[PDB]
């Protein structure tokens, strides 16, 4: 969502400088004087690429199987009276795309992948006082599922296994083999897609040790959609901002999320305001993955993955400002055995992001 794309999302449920955050910690509401809007993209551009053979001796090779991405964000928030304030938001927060030729030796455990996810988000926050303030938010989510698989050098193997067994002699014993082998990759095995929408509860605690130092403790709500029922997972974040001086500051969060297996996300980060126009910020996060090395699945790509950043902020005057953000994620090469098959994954990834913010 902008800004946070170049803190490596370090802090995000107490960083202020922009209405972004608001849709990661509803309490920072309590942080605004006058209205203020943002909006803006993120493209995402990744490398996975899976590899290795199959005991069919076909090759299970597959390069670039996930897509680029835009991924638009768009928040608003304005206070209400000096004890209250709203705000509403569009972004996303779940996604994944992996899509192999339908020839593909793994086609099985390997064809295509999507699911977007549209988040509508409204909410409001109070404030107790000069330190505390408390949010509540209720969410929208719209889910487009497409999950595509062949079988891809499936029935080679069914074949070849036939072929080391009696029933290999002949009588509707090899015409079996045969018959098993001669069945295409691209013979679809499954083909699911929907469209359904899905609804959470998010909230959060937002203290204050002065306009320069604040902590947090967010709350984000598990979110069954049912098509097949995919489960968003429920999360919990503290994060933490420190002004230390002028021109520098930190931000860093922890996360942490059980997808009811569980993983657990970790960024720090620093901005720095050079002056009235320009500020600069540089990231780093590692999020520690919630499948296990036997779970793991080369359709669904995620593998403990850190994250480099860098951001820069133009204010053009007082009231808007434009963010432009860069991250690169590099991930941690492993090896997966799905079915019978066995594949190696490797996957960087390049962050471009840029948001407008305007006051009124
Ligand atoms: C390799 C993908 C990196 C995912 C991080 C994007 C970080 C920002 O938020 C995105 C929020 O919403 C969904 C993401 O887009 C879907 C995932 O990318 C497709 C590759 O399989
Ligand atoms: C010493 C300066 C670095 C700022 C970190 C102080 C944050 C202290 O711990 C908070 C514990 O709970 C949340 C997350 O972990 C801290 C941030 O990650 C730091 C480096 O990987």
């Amino acid at each position: 969502a902008g800004s946070g794309l170049g803190r490596a999302y370090s802090g995000e449920g107490a960083i202020a400088d922009d209405a972004g955050n608001v849709s990661r910690n509803p309490a920072l509401i309590t942080m605004f004087d006058r209205p203020t809007f943002s909006a803006g993209a993120v493209y995402i551009d990744p490398d996975v690429n899976i590899s290795g053979t199959s005991p069919s001796g076909r090759s299970l090779k597959a390069d670039n199987i996930a897509p680029t991405a835009w991924v638009p964000n768009m928040h608003f928030v304005a206070p209400i009276n000096d004890q209250f304030g709203w705000g509403a938001s569009i972004t996303s927060n779940y996604g994944l795309a992996t899509e192999f030729n339908d020839t593909y030796a793994g086609g099985s455990v390997g064809g295509t992948t999507d699911l977007e996810t549209m988040n509508l988000n409204l909410s409001g926050a109070y404030r107790l006082n000069n330190a505390w303030s408390f949010g509540l938010g209720f969410n929208a989510v719209y889910a487009r599922a497409k999950i595509e698989r062949f079988a891809g050098d499936l029935g080679q193997l069914v074949a070849g296994q036939i072929m080391q067994s009696p029933a290999g002699q002949t009588q509707q014993g090899q015409a079996l083999a045969a018959t098993a082998n001669g069945i295409d990759s691209n013979t679809k095995t499954a083909h699911l897609n929907g469209n359904q929408w899905g609804f959470g509860w998010n909230a959060g605690i937002l203290y204050e040790l002065d306009k320069n130092n604040r902590y947090a403790l967010t709350y984000r709500s598990e979110v069954k959609i049912d098509f097949l029922t995919l489960n968003l997972p429920e999360m919990w974040e503290v994060s933490g901002y420190n002004r230390v001086d002028p021109q520098w500051a930190i931000h860093y969060s922890l996360a942490y999320t059980s997808w009811s297996k569980d993983a657990y996300r970790i960024a720090l980060g620093t901005t720095y305001y050079y002056d009235d126009n320009w500020t600069f910020r540089t990231g780093i996060a590692f999020d520690d993955s919630p499948v296990p090395a036997q779970n793991r699945s080369i359709s669904i790509p995620d593998q403990d993955r850190f994250w480099l950043s860098a951001g820069t902020t133009y204010a053009f005057n007082k009231d808007a400002s434009v963010d432009v953000g860069v991250s690169y994620m590099h991930g941690q090469s492993v090896k997966i055995n799905e079915g019978p098959y066995q594949f190696e994954s490797e996957g960087k990834a390049w962050l471009f992001g840029t948001n407008f913010n305007y006051a009124f």
